[PDB]
């Protein structure tokens, strides 16, 4: 069985620079199905066994466009293995704000903290054990020009499966939404996913769309729900979208203070 690795990160994150570096030449092109995304993979040159997954650069997994809607609905059909998420070093914090999301999908996540090179040259420094220990995952710097960390990072990350590790590390948020959120997991039952669980539920909190479109959910599951989000956007004093939002860049801030 190949072990299947899901690339992704940010625009001009690096990521086709490592993805020509991990796969050289050796690639396969074509859409997924029903777009005209482009869909692209290739096997680890080094190691065949394993195959990088190719996926849109992002921001976030919003509603709002294929690419996006591409990630989700491949990262949430459990067909990876492993996330290898790329991150821009040199502006760590915004790109951090899709990696809280691609946690919370279950499948777990090694970071590739790219443009390391660079960093070193804008005098800026990420204390890269301290960046793994406070987000939960393997964090390896690598650096897509000088070529470096590339090997290390694809290994780690094969390494680090929905197989190999046991229970989620997830990014805890403020005790009020956590408190939403347990309340949304206990309405959900088993309509999804124990591994998914906490991604559907927050999306269920910010009322996405597509999840609630394609989730069978009964009156009174969806009763339930409409009451937790109204309570906590009372006492927030917050739409539901703008908490969830402001809770990940709060935890990413924390994150970063202290990882330096
Ligand atoms: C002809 N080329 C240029 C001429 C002048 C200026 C830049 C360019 C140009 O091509 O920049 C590319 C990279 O080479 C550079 N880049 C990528 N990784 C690194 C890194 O680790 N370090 C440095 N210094 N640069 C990097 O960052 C850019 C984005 O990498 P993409 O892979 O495209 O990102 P997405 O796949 O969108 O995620
Ligand atoms: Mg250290």
């Amino acid at each position: 069985s190949m072990t299947e690795i899901a690339l992704i990160g940010n625009p001009a994150s690096g990521k086709t620079s490592l993805f020509n570096l991990i796969t050289g030449h050796n690639q396969r092109v074509g859409n997924w199905p029903g777009v005209t995304v482009e869909r692209k993979s290739g096997l680890v040159k080094k190691n065949k066994d394993l195959e990088i997954q190719d996926l849109p650069g992002i921001y976030s997994m919003s509603p709002y466009s294929p690419e996006e809607k591409v990630a989700r609905d491949y990262l949430l059909s459990q067909r990876a293995d492993s996330i290898l998420n790329v991150v821009d070093a040199t502006n760590l914090e915004r790109n951090l704000y899709l990696t809280t999301q691609l946690i919370e999908t279950g499948i777990p996540v090694t970071i590739a903290l790219n443009m390391i090179d660079v960093l070193d040259g804008q005098g800026k420094k990420i204390n890269v054990d301290k960046l793994s220990y406070h987000l939960g995952v393997p964090v390896v710097a690598t650096s897509a020009l000088k070529q470096t960390g590339v090997d290390q990072v694809v290994k780690k990350a094969a390494h680090t499966t929905t197989s190999t590790v046991g229970d989620l590390a997830f990014p805890i948020y403020d005790d009020r939404l956590e408190a939403a959120i347990s309340q949304i997991l206990e309405v959900l039952g088993n309509s999804v996913p124990q591994r998914s669980a906490r991604f559907y539920a927050i999306k269920l909190f910010e009322q996405d769309s597509l999840v609630e479109a394609e989730l069978d959910l009964s009156q009174f599951q969806r009763k339930e729900i409409e009451d937790i989000i109204r309570i906590t956007e009372e006492i927030f004093t917050e739409d539901a979208e703008s908490i969830v939002i402001n809770e990940r860049y709060a935890f990413i801030e924390r994150v970063c203070q202290m990882a330096e």
